[PDB]
DNA sequence: GGTCTAAACGTCGTA
DNA sequence: CAAATGCTCCTATACGACGTTTAGAC
DNA sequence: TAGGAGCATTT
């Protein structure tokens, strides 16, 4: 069975939280407003998002050009921020959900069916995601937004945060580099990688703290990147063999183990060995079919 | 001087 | 009835993921 | 992915 942090982490890395406001005649304002939690992911990952059904008892699961649960009703949305009072949000988020939570209280209490509700429940979706569009602003000018959380001074909470984050954003990737100066002619190089937008620095260096490794290279987003071969034997394989990676993904961490194995045995200095490796990065991750 | 690791630096396409 | 929400399709850029060059240890 | 918008159906 999954955990509740696994769950946090991973809606950490890849959810939206949603407010939609359409114009509509039979309202009283003459808006319609409805909150969204939701989960993306690929197809191929439909599994993850039964577990988590599985874990909530709620959720609306749905394939087609890609997979998504979605919660949508005031009951289900009830059950999710019970889950994330219980187990909370660490990223920038977190913000949002807080916007979110407001606006879903102001629904749940029928007070967006007052123009002065709905004109607050706007000051939430602007400082929301992407906030106000532009037909809304047209529709509701001078509407100034609502203050947003800057989520500073939060610890990982637990490991298992850490294991569904990484399984978001995560990348297992091996750089083979054409270089003369080697005698395969190719530097190889195995990578991990924490990539995010410019904004949950202090969170990313607190990553670096708590797997005691990697480096930060800046390019409006930042990337958490490990290099050293046994910092990867000796720190992070470990820890992502007990704290498991979950879906395709972990696939494509066992065959970067696998690569990472036969570096360690200098295997990558043959060129027989170099062409294995080729091979074996050539089905890993984009190239997977 | 040769070989190598680490990582700073560069950058494109679709999920 | 209109309020809630089930259900589906649209847009485009933060991302992941791939490549090269440099500092320097041995 | 991430965030979005809106018609159809149920309550």
């Amino acid at each position: 069975n999954i955990s509740p942090w696994t769950i946090t982490g991973f809606a950490d890395a890849d959810s939206s939280f949603m407010l939609t406001v359409s114009k509509d005649s039979k309202r009283n304002t003459g808006w319609s407003v409805r909150p969204r939690f939701r989960i993306g992911l690929h197809n191929k990952d439909v599994t993850i998002l039964k577990s988590i059904r599985e874990y909530l008892g709620a959720g609306i699961i749905t394939s087609d050009i890609d997979a998504r649960i979605r919660f949508e009703s005031l009951k289900e949305l009830e059950v999710v921020i019970n889950h994330f009072d219980k187990y909370p949000l660490i990223t920038q988020k977190r913000a949002d959900y807080l916007l979110f939570k407001k606006a879903f209280y102001l629904i749940k209490n029928k007070e967006h069916l007052t123009e002065e509700g709905l004109n607050q429940i706007l000051t939430l979706k602007a400082s929301l995601n992407l906030g106000l569009s532009e037909e809304l602003k047209e529709a509701f000018p001078n509407t100034i937004p609502a203050e947003r959380l800057l989520v500073t001074g939060q610890e990982i909470p637990d490991s298992n945060w850490v294991a569904g984050f990484t399984a978001g954003e995560g990348s297992f990737y091996i750089r083979i580099a054409k270089n003369s100066t080697l005698k395969t002619g190719y530097q190889v190089q195995s990578v991990f990688q924490i990539t995010q937008d410019t904004r949950d620095i202090e969170l990313m260096k607190n990553l670096i703290s708590y797997l005691n490794c990697g480096n930060i290279r800046i390019r409006t987003c930042v990337d958490l990147v490990v290099t050293n071969l046994n910092d990867i034997k000796e720190k992070i394989i470990p820890f992502f063999n007990k704290n498991h990676i979950i879906g395709v993904k972990l696939q494509d961490y066992r065959d970067w183990c696998k690569v990472v194995t036969l570096i360690d045995n200098k295997e990558h200095l043959t060129s027989e060995g170099l062409e294995k490796i080729q091979k074996i990065k050539e089905g890993m991750n984009r190239g997977r079919s």
